[PDB]
């Protein structure tokens, strides 16, 4: 557009909430969010994606097929975003697509990360160039491949004179530390965000999530369970660190609970919420005892989580990223649009102090719509 610099960002989280699609203008000083869209993952594709953890079921062939399917769903998400915003595909510079994570294993001897959602398919079915596959360059340089939001967070949320934490509560929670001086930006996965509280409410209540943490609020934390969960070696690891689904998952949880079979389900729920809150708070208080905390992702909307976090961080002012003018629901999609913009402009996006990569590098691959 006319002094517009339109990018699309596409993110499909590990929690299966859908493909989030954002149309962002980066021509100005702050990102301007133009339009948003969530594309529902159809249940046949949801089941396929779940099967990728079922051994002896032709998982590689299934991966290749679903990579195509996810690509088609990401393109549909783009096209539905264009139908609601009514901006021509030709006005879009590039799509920044995270894809959908299937494996994240940065700490194997030979480290790797695996996102599907074929960027050739997205480019073909949208008519817009695609920048995708952002994590693998960071891994190639010895990094965790994650989090990648911190450089975006520094540019968008940092305030000279203020120590800020940006906390994204997805399946896994990650913090960005923005010290508010010459000092380096930090960031890492603290541990579980919503992944375990979601798994437990799905198991017991067959709801997809615990709305506003109200079920957690009805229960009482078991201190023995909490202490045991918090003793996982992951929480004692130094940053840079990230984790996917290999540590905090249903199988792990079920084995953790195999002495607490007679606990009330709502007490387990409360305890799992506290695992998230306490692991996050502990990490934040190691960076600074006082500051400003800005929350984004699904957990920003959980009022029980937010007040528990408030009680744990009395020296913090606590808000969602809304206070900094960025919708908590859309923050992560915007970051991926920003990642495409960085590529477009030939600029690096990872940070060595964040991921452990040996240097800042240009992230992603470009797939032509032509
Ligand atoms: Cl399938
Ligand atoms: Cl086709
Ligand atoms: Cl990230």
């Amino acid at each position: 557009g006319m002094n517009k610099a339109y990018y699309i960002g596409l993110m499909s989280g590990t929690s299966m909430d859908g493909v989030d699609a954002v149309l962002v203008d980066f021509a100005g000083e702050q990102p301007q969010l133009i339009g948003t869209h969530t594309e529902t993952i159809p249940t046949h594709l949801l089941k396929g994606l779940q099967r990728l953890c079922l051994p002896g079921t032709d998982e590689i062939n299934r991966l290749g097929r679903l990579d195509r399917s996810v690509g088609k769903l990401f393109a549909l998400a783009v096209n539905n975003l264009l139908a609601k915003t009514k901006i021509a595909k030709d006005e879009i510079i590039a799509i920044g697509s995270h894809g959908q994570t299937v494996r994240h294993m940065p700490n194997l001897e030979v480290g790797f990360t695996l996102q599907i959602g074929d960027p050739n398919t997205i480019a073909t079915e949208t008519g817009i160039d695609v920048i995708a596959d952002f994590r693998r360059k960071d891994i190639a340089l010895g990094g965790q491949g994650a989090p990648l939001v911190p450089a975006f967070h520094q540019q968008t949320f940092a305030q000279v004179g203020k120590k800020r934490v940006i906390l994204n509560i997805g399946g896994i929670a990650n913090i960005t530390y923005l010290p508010g001086n010459s000092e380096e930006v930090l960031g890492f996965d603290t541990g579980p965000g919503n992944t375990l509280i979601d798994a437990w409410v799905q198991q017991v209540k067959n709801e997809s999530y615990d709305k506003n943490g109200a079920w957690a609020a009805s229960g009482k934390t078991d201190p023995q369970l909490l202490a045991q969960l918090l003793s996982h070696p992951y929480f004692s690891l130094a940053y840079p660190k990230s984790t996917g689904r290999e540590l905090f998952n249903q199988a792990w949880l079920e084995q953790q609970l195999s002495a607490f079979n007679q606990l009330n389900e709502e007490d387990i729920q409360s305890t799992l919420l506290d695992l998230t809150c306490h692991s996050i708070a502990q990490d934040i208080l190691k960076l600074a005892q006082e500051g400003e905390l800005f929350v984004c992702g699904g957990g920003a909307f959980n009022a029980e989580l937010m007040q528990r976090l408030a009680a744990l961080l009395p020296g913090y002012r606590i808000d969602t990223t809304s206070a900094l003018g960025v919708d908590p629901k859309w923050a992560e999609g915007i970051a991926f649009a920003w990642l495409a913009m960085r590529y477009q402009l030939g600029l690096p996006a990872n940070l060595p102090a964040v991921t452990g990569a040996s240097r800042e590098a240009i992230l992603g691959g470009r797939f032509s719509a032509k």
